[PDB]
């Protein structure tokens, strides 16, 4: 196979045990000039970049040819192409909303809103109040509907309450936007002042009810269980079965994640006459629908959306608009085409068997811990088999066939998409959780162990180069995306891993002597990561990153362990004039190759729990016995570090 690395990245008149990184690095460095827009631009930034033009390119091929109906290329070409029909568009002006502004005209009993709200609900519209099925934070197998404060058009609450001028201009530019796109749909001028007056006032008393986003991160204080009875106490003037029946929902209990928002929505409901209530929910499906009719309805969205609310200057242009349709609402199908055409089932199967080597190979070391009691030991081993691996793409893909696309109007094939998916999350709430279902796409560059589920997770967005090339060899890969996944699996383990079972629910199985014992490894390296300093006389914060650092410590003798049982048994062969040893350390540190200016180095080294490019491998390497063999580090190069004062927590 390949060698992987190349010889454009490295800057040989370096001394491996000077400084590694410049040695395996340093010529990425020079020919990647950052451009001015950005502060930090590593191979993980590259990569993300080469991501977003596969896709381009992909949605493109598949929407210049007709594909069988039913398909997911017919899926994808179709909703791309019919997104991209501007004169369509343009000519059918706001036509499509039509049936649902009639719908919400015939309304003439507030007792109606309760189904009538949750059919909004499935067309992607969020009156009043949110709802979602996800993962019991008390109980991580079962599933629970939870309400969300919500209902504002703007997001957050500040803008309808605080009084300076600036928000006050942001709040007048709302006004003004609202009553011109009522005027857009038809609505004469001296009714889309008074709707626009319904909205506002609605809207404000909602924003009042509503905490601070500062206050609801918290998903355990966030959390009020309740039985649906209960829930019919609370706010009566929804009725919760028919809501409930409307969404295809049969459960016994519910959280509501804030209460007095939903109270207030009782309220309001109750006080608001019903010709208001009409007006907010013609606005909620205005509001929603405005992305996907004629150019006019769109530039007038973004005249308030974009201009005032994001100080954007510029819209996207319209085939940017119509591929983040494409990728936002049929994620999981261009992840099947994506993945056929980048990354195969023999690319899945390599990483698949790579991970596994890689647990095989952490259950020996753990098994050799000296800060590890054996009852600890074997509850390790036992949570780290249980791991849900996911790699590549799904084993269980999504079942695209009810999901139909076709060529009526962009607005009404994103509304089906949206049903599709709402119907999805909450046909959840019956069942238990079911961990093969992916909750990333393929396509997705980002990777992560996920302490709440047990799962790790790295799509093939992610396992590209310079991280993992199917066409290289064992020693590039596990010295790549081999050492990234085993720092990631130390999280099922390390001071945040211990605090959840191996079903992902909070139990702390560490025992007094495992959390002493690995507070004594752990300081070996904070205290030497104290000492480096990362610029002159500015040291690395060995505390803050410890974190991260321990992490890359336990995926580099993972990794390393596994590779070498990996190629047991076989021939070497130098490739550059390297070692396969030599080269697994220098496909490491091209994972972290990068550039960065001078006042980056020093904001990240305030705020970013990670250690910098640089020193996640000039202060790992010096640990790992292994590299001082591959490359020959004596007594006498800089980096090196004496046998007993090596970290050796994992
Ligand atoms: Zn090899
Ligand atoms: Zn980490």
């Amino acid at each position: 196979d390949d060698v992987g690395i190349r010889i454009e990245n490295l800057d040989t008149t370096a001394n491996p045990g000077t400084d590694f990184y410049q040695y395996a690095c340093g010529g990425w460095i020079k020919n990647h000039p950052l451009t001015g827009e950005y502060s930090r631009f590593g191979s993980f930034d590259k990569l993300s970049e080469d991501n977003r033009e596969q896709l381009k390119s992909l949605i493109e091929e598949i929407a210049g040819k007709e594909h069988e109906h039913g398909t997911v290329a017919q899926k994808i070409g179709d909703l791309y192409n019919i997104a991209m029909d501007s004169t369509k568009l343009n000519a059918d002006g706001t036509s499509p909303l039509k049936p649902w502004l009639d719908k919400i005209a015939t309304l003439n009993d507030k007792a109606e809103l309760s189904t009538f709200l949750a059919e909004m609900k499935l067309s992607g519209m969020s009156p009043f109040f949110s709802v979602y099925v996800d993962a019991d934070v008390m109980d991580s197998k079962k599933n629970i509907f939870s309400t969300y404060q919500g209902g504002l058009s703007l997001g957050q609450r500040d803008y309808y309450l605080e009084e300076d001028e600036s928000t006050m201009k942001i709040r007048n530019e709302f006004k003004n936007h609202v009553v011109k796109m009522f005027e857009l749909f038809g609505i004469p001028g001296e009714q889309a002042q008074r709707q626009m007056e319904d909205v506002m006032r609605i809207e404000t008393r909602l924003a009042k009810s509503h905490f601070d986003k500062v206050k609801t991160r918290d998903p355990y204080a966030n959390y009020h269980k309740m039985t649906v009875d209960e829930l019919q106490k609370l706010v009566p003037n929804i009725d919760w079965t028919k809501f409930l029946a409307a969404l295809n929902v049969q459960i016994k209990e519910l959280s509501v994640s804030q209460e007095e928002p939903m109270v207030e929505v009782n309220k309001l409901i109750a006080e608001e006459p019903l010709n208001a209530i009409r007006s907010y929910l013609s606005w909620k499906a205005i509001d929603h629908a405005a992305s996907y009719l004629s150019d006019e309805i769109y530039a007038q969205n973004f005249e308030f959306y974009g201009k005032v609310l994001s100080g954007k200057t510029e819209m996207q242009p319209r085939w940017k608009r119509a591929q983040a349709s494409v990728n936002d609402c049929l994620g999981e199908a261009v992840g099947q085409l994506y993945v056929a055409k980048y990354f195969p089932p023999e690319a899945k199967e390599r990483m698949v068997n790579l991970v596994h080597n890689l647990q095989n190979a952490y259950a020996e070391r753990i098994r050799n811990l000296d800060w590890m009691g054996d009852s600890t030991k074997a509850k390790a081993i036992d949570k780290l088999n249980a791991f849900y691996v996911k790699i590549g793409y799904p084993d269980k893909w999504k079942d695209y066939t009810s999901l139909e696309i076709k060529k009526d109007s962009y607005f009404a094939n994103i509304e089906r998409a949206v049903q599709f998916a709402m119907r999805e999350m909450l046909d959840k709430a019956a069942k238990p959780v079911d961990r093969d279902e992916w909750y990333m796409t393929p396509q997705t560059v980002n990777a992560y162990y996920n302490p709440t589920t047990n799962e790790i997770c790295f799509p093939a967005g992610i396992l590209q180069y310079p991280f993992f090339d199917m066409n290289a060899d064992d020693a590039f890969n596990y010295g790549a995306i081999g050492v990234v996944i085993g720092h990631e699996m130390t999280h099922g383990f390390d001071d945040q891993g211990r605090q959840f079972d191996k079903d992902g629910n909070l139990k702390d199985w560490w025992t007094a002597s495992d959390a002493e014992k690995f507070q004594e490894r752990a300081k070996v390296m904070s205290d030497f990561f104290d000492n480096i300093e990362v610029a002159p006389g500015v040291h690395a914060n060995g505390k803050f990153t410890l974190g991260e650092t321990l992490a890359d410590y336990g995926g580099l003798q993972i990794s390393y362990q596994a590779f070498k049982n990996a190629i047991a048994g076989k021939t070497l062969e130098n490739k550059l004039g390297f070692t396969p040893d030599q080269r697994f350390f220098l496909a490491y540190a091209g994972v972290w190759a990068g550039n960065i200016r001078d006042e980056e180095i020093l904001r990240r080294t305030k705020t970013d729990p990670h250690a910098l490019g640089k020193w996640r491998v000039d202060g790992e390497l010096p640990h790992i016995d292994a590299w001082y063999q591959a490359f020959g580090i004596t007594e006498n190069s800089p980096m090196y570090i004496a046998k007993e004062k090596r970290v050796t927590i994992w």
